[PDB]
């Protein structure tokens, strides 16, 4: 029998690329934003060339959305055996349930 | 064996390839078999399509028969000489 080697995203080196925050309410959330402000350092220089005023700017960035997905099934016989509905007083049945 | 000089099979670098195991009752054996099973790891997709359903495999193999022979011979009176226990009796050089 082969066992699958499970991997955890936090242990990979790629984890340092992004920062992940668990957000248990994302289903209710329509578009979200983030706010940016930044002020450029200026330089005072001699002459008629404009030694201009400092510059501000306010950039906003919008949030995108995508979703993962995965599926699997369980047969009906297994459903009965697990539920405890079909088990009989036979050792042969407990083996199948296991 | 200590006084002999043999090339034992379990000292080369070749032994590390096959897992030898002694089996006395190999002769009373019909088709010998062996089983396998694997789960292949899956990854979740983006567009929902209900067709991933992690697979299951059950491989099976069979044994292959093979022999290994060796010959040996001796004369008939030749053996007869080693039977008697004698201390000459005019047969040493022959014995």
């Amino acid at each position: 029998c082969s066992t699958l080697s499970l991997v955890r995203f936090l242990e990979l080196g790629l984890s340092v690329a992004c920062v992940c925050t668990k957000f248990p309410e994302l289903s209710y959330v329509a578009e979200g934003t983030i706010q940016f402000e930044v002020q450029q350092p200026m330089i005072a220089r001699d002459g008629p060339h404009p030694a201009d005023q400092p510059v501000h700017n306010y950039m906003i960035k919008r949030l995108d959305r995508r979703s993962l997905n995965a599926a699997f099934s369980i047969a009906v016989e297994a459903l009965g055996l697990i539920s405890g509905e079909n088990l009989d007083g036979t050792h042969i049945s407990s083996a199948m349930r296991l």
